[PDB]
């Protein structure tokens, strides 16, 4: 399968979530930001690159967070915890960014695939 990596950026005990702007099916819904691994890249290479491109921040990539998600027959979606080395995140690509605490994770308007990670995200914040 092709891998899509996503980052759980936790700063000051809150989590960064990112509101998609495209495609139409997911626009307005919220996700862990990331994107597709390209040939030759490690998971950490790809995820750091994507979060530089998408958020303008330099992160260190940490442990896995929650289960792999089988997006479709081609693609596997994997989250990693990341931590902010430097920068403040800005939405280059996304409609909006938000910092959420444990009390907001369950109720958030997630993109379907990411919902699997809700307990794992609540735990990471607590
Ligand atoms: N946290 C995320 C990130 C991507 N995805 C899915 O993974 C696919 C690839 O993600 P993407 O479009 O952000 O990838 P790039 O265009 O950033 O490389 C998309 O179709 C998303 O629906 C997801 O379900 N959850």
């Amino acid at each position: 399968k092709q891998i899509v990596v996503a980052g759980a950026l936790i700063s000051r005990g809150t989590l960064l979530v990112a509101q998609r702007d495209r495609p139409a099916e997911l626009a307005g819904l919220w996700e862990l930001p990331g994107g597709k691994v390209t040939p030759g890249e490690s998971d950490a290479d790809a995820l750091a690159r994507e979060l530089r491109e998408e958020l303008g921040v330099d992160v260190a990539v940490g442990e896995r967070l929650g289960a792999d998600v089988a997006l479709n027959d081609a693609m596997t979606l994997r989250a990693y915890r990341v931590t902010l080395r430097s920068g403040s995140p800005h939405p280059h690509d996304h409609r909006a960014l938000r910092w959420v605490g444990a009390d907001e994770i369950d109720g958030l308007a997630w993109v379907p695939a990411d919902r699997a990670w809700v307990p794992d995200l609540v735990a990471a914040l607590s």
